[PDB]
């Protein structure tokens, strides 16, 4: 008979942080 | 036989927000 | 024997753009 099913995989890496914010308001 | 493949894993987690973007233009 | 593991999940979702910054000079 067949083997049970692997493991889950890994999860995956970690997402980038965002990019930064756009420039504040005028003074 | 060796069994099924596990299943695939889970996506990543999500990055953090960016940092606060520049200071506005000036007045 | 026990199959493969299963492949890697993919990477996360990038983070959200930051926030807007401070107003600017007089």
């Amino acid at each position: 008979p067949p083997g049970p099913p692997g493991e889950p995989g890994m999860r995956g890496l970690p997402g980038a942080v965002g990019p930064p914010g756009p420039p504040g308001p005028p003074g």
